[PDB]
């Protein structure tokens, strides 16, 4: 997968070269100083005169300032290239999120979709910034060192060179036995604290059986034997830190000895003895380093399988459509449509449902409350495919009219009818661009949203404040239904709460003012039946079939399906 | 606090007193071995011989072992400390987490008073194991450090104590600035992801407007404003990494040549310069450890309050009733009860009910399905406290009695009678020890509990697996029936669910045995209005007082709220 990442890098070359760059200078730098403290050392003890000046300087400014400086600068570009990948990571995979047919986000989660968008670009962004950093930072230092005391003086080279794998083995050992003692008792303790997490979570019933003292008891039990086991860990650490501790000691004091020997003997200086030691320190903690940082590099290139997962995944409907005539009366019909998800194929909610909508006349739907009357508003709105039949808007079907034209020509409201935390004068006027204040005017007086407006703290530009959670369902319904009416759509999908509760007027007036006495081919959801009492063509369905078309007073003539269901409201 | 944390150390005196004193020997050790190093380089250099070998012995044999014993021995027994006091804390919490009255158990939460449990105990021994042991032992160390590097050379501690606090200044102001910018930064991106999140989490109102795109774009602008705030961040790094650099050079290179200057002056003895430039690497790393851990200390101790606060928190009710007669008759009257919560007690849900009921006859109790039922049998289970009214039974109120053997005459049945982890042996009898199994399968044949036994796959003996699901309603219930008999109980409570899963073989077992031909004053709680299958007295009452009585016959005459729902359901 390193095949892509690195093309969501190659617009960033300059970046890298320019940090590697000073990169490359900043480790040499640190890696050629200790040599020249082991010339300024040598200089005091063997000739003793002021050549010291000149090695203190070659010290202090060339070496020293030039790791800084290239510390910074490399410190610098990194953080750039960290904040621009970050950036171009998540508007890709947000651009090509919000761009999937809507049963992706029925099947995948929400709380997953906002982990793989928040922490996990986090992650593989820091892969680029501080791991393959501080990686590559330590691998060209360590090369740097070992071919430095390889120069100096090869004897304590080979010396040190044999030592360093008995302090892993011993130490690697040791801690190993140690840690998995450690997991035992963290084990133990967990499982012992669950019955207490049970008795605390169910209180009632203990306190009917009058057993709390044999649960305080069974607890001190089932703790009494984590003492017992936890012995053994404390002697295992002990033996860990006396075996870590004196391999190390044995491996030091080697080295030392030797180098006093050479020293005393005569082949070498005081100075290249103190630049040996002081590699062999720095050997030992940027070998430290390079093995800490591994599991960090695993566990962020894991992580950049979740980006890349859904970063390019190809939509399965394209929105193909062209056409959009601006004239239109509003043909809504059904052809034998039968419909199913894409999550349960063998269950049904629509068989072969044909039935039409008059032009510019209100034709409500209504059924058992048990089949599907809710998947007719979710075809129509284009969301999921169809199986079998088709759907067709004046002739012509769904699918080849534009896009924004489509959804510019129907609407909808419905049961919770979500309102983002932005401002009411844009709630309301939402997918469409700016149009003037008079027009939100007009719509919000024609849906009784007019009236609480300029009530509210500042009138119109009352911004959903509070996590958009500060108003109540009638106001809410009545603004859903302001935002539709803004468009003047030759369609419109209406939906009713199931309690109803509301002023109750804004439905029956769209029966009646708001869209009776205008071009408003409205169709209703209704589960409160407060709405049966006028309507065009009541179609009632059950088992995603037709059975009764007309108007209601021939479905209480015709007391089939619909007659059992006005004596089971009283 | 700190005083009653001492005083939950007060059994641990001994093991405090041996793990300090070796801390104390680690330290010194620790403190003692450079300076014997650098008389080492000393006896290479300026008398050159092997006078040496005798500093490489008091190096390696008795300051480095003697240090590493040391610590191996006060790192055991600070294991051992912290297992101990988490045992201790943890058993008397819970002893004093489960005598508390119920209300508080209503009040507060029951994954809060988990997480307390565990994490906070873990922090408040981790306090004085970790953090004790890491600040006690860096202060013997620096004071030991400072002593010495007084005592090598005054002119370079003056010059190094002048360093000292220069560097912490700068790095100090530039760490401030830079962790400043580095959290807007977040706060920056973190807003821009909740913007993105109100859209992933709302997918279909926004599909049904094709403003997917201009959502696209106002994610794309809402992130190319962090870009911005990110290059300032980036300077910030810079100018943070070049102070602290120059500023902890500049020091070191002073140390360093005012040395070089020391030793070609006859002032002192290279040996002792290695000694004290290891000092000054020494005491800045042990100041860094200390000035980090302090933080750790302070956050260890402000969790260490959250469980005092329940260690000795007194009972509001007190059960010091204590009578336990040896045979009794069982008449349950409610007395005119005033019966009032503490958790919304404005309200009154009973004032003053008075009915009796009477040996051996079912005494069933119905509502008007929203009022007040639920609560009589929680008062007579002596949970809540009662301010006027006594529930007499046979000479004396409940409150009398023992507990132990109050519970142990009456019983209960829940809706869904909670099963905790165990075996379906353990739980026909909770809190009765001592029963013969074939007591037990007798009780449970009495409530048919021995049908779903047997054919489950262990046989009798068989634990309740993934923590209680491999039975199902009908079955928990007919177990709970089981367990409401092995006490030989003369007062009995049933209850039952609105969903009624069970195929009404528990109301046959009802009339079967225990209702009929056993003395036993079953009273019951039932919904859908099933229990008026058969009744020896019925109370329908609401917030207190009772408006019918008599047997359900009168309940037919006397139609009042009754003979309409068995009509209107269905
Ligand atoms: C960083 C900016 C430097 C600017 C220039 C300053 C010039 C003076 C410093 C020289 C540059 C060194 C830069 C990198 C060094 C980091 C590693 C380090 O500091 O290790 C020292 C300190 O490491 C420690 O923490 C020491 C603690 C243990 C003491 C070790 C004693 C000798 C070992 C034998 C004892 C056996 C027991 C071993 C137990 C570890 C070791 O001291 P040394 O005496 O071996 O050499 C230092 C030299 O004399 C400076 O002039």
């Amino acid at each position: 997968t390193l095949q892509k990442l690195l093309s969501y890098t190659k617009p960033d070359v300059a970046f890298l070269v320019a940090a590697s760059f000073f990169l490359i200078v900043a480790a040499l730098g640190e890696t050629f100083l200790p040599y020249y403290t082991g010339r300024a050392i040598d200089s005091i003890v063997i000739q003793k005169s002021m050549d010291q000046f000149t090695t203190a300087v070659v010290v202090v400014c060339l070496l020293a300032i030039g790791s800084s400086l290239a510390a910074g600068i490399r410190g610098g570009i990194f953080t750039l290239v960290f904040a621009r990948l970050n950036i171009r990571l998540r508007n890709c995979l947000f651009r090509s999120l919000v761009s999937q047919e809507t049963s992706f986000f029925d099947e995948n989660r929400t709380g997953d979709l906002i982990s793989r968008l928040t922490s996990d670009t986090t992650m593989v962004s820091d892969l680029v910034s501080q791991n393959i950093n501080i990686f590559l930072r330590n691998t060209v230092k360590v090369t740097g060192v070992v071919v430095f005391m390889f120069s100096l003086s090869w004897q304590l080279s080979l010396v040190t060179f044999m030592g360093f794998p008995i302090i892993m083995m011993v130490s690697n050992i040791y801690g190993k036995y140690y840690k998995r003692l450690s997991k035992e008792v963290q084990s133990a303790l967990a499982r012992a604290s669950t019955t207490a997490e049970e008795t605390i979570s169910a209180m009632k019933t203990v306190r009917s059986f009058a057993n709390e003292e044999e649960e305080a008891e069974v607890f001190l039990r089932k703790l009494q034997q984590v003492y017992k086991l936890n012995r053994k860990e404390a002697a295992a650490y002990m033996s860990y830190v006396w075996g870590s501790g004196l391999t190390l000691l044995v491996v030091q004091v080697s080295i030392l000895y030797y180098g006093g020997h050479l020293v005393i003997s005569g082949q070498m200086s005081s100075g290249n003895l103190i630049a040996f030691i002081i590699y062999e320190f720095v050997l030992g903690d940027c070998m430290e380093s390079v093995g800490s940082v591994y599991s960090g590099l695993m566990q962020g290139v894991g992580a950049a399988e979740k980006v890349f997962e859904f970063i390019d995944r190809q939509p399965t409907m394209v929105h193909d459509g062209s056409l959009a005539p601006d004239h239109l009366e509003g043909r809504v019909d059904f052809e034998n449509v039968t419909f199913t998800y894409r999550t349960r194929p063998h269950t049904q909610v629509l068989q072969n449902v044909s039935f039409s909508l008059s032009p510019g006349k209100v034709t409500a739907l209504v059924g058992p409350s048990g089949s599907g009357k809710s998947s007719c508003v979710n075809i129509l709105e284009n969301f999921y495919p169809l199986q079998g039949g088709r759907v067709l808007l004046d002739g012509k079907p769904i699918g080849a009219y534009d896009h924004k034209y489509l959804h510019r020509v129907i609407s909808l409201v419905s049961q919770e009818p979500v309102l983002f935390a932005r401002s009411i004068t844009d709630n309301i006027s939402y997918g469409l661009p700016t149009v003037p204040f008079e027009m939100v005017v007009e719509a919000a007086q024609k849906a009784n949203a007019h009236g609480f407006i300029m009530e509210l703290q500042d009138g119109y530009s009352t911004e959903t404040g509070e996590k958009g959670a500060q108003l109540s369902g009638g106001q809410k319904q009545r603004v859903a239904m302001a935002r539709a009416l803004v468009r003047n759509p030759p369609v419109l999908i209406l939906d009713e709460a199931t309690s109803a509760l509301d002023a109750e007027s804004e439905y029956l007036i769209q029966q009646a003012i708001h869209g009776n006495l205008q071009r408003h081919t409205v169709l209703i959801i209704a589960h409160r039946l407060s709405t049966v009492e006028r309507a065009h063509l009541i179609v009632v369905l059950d088992k995603g079939r037709v059975v009764q078309q007309g108007t209601h007073q021939q479905l209480l003539a015709q007391g089939g399906l619909y007659a059992k269901l006005v004596q089971r409201q009283m």
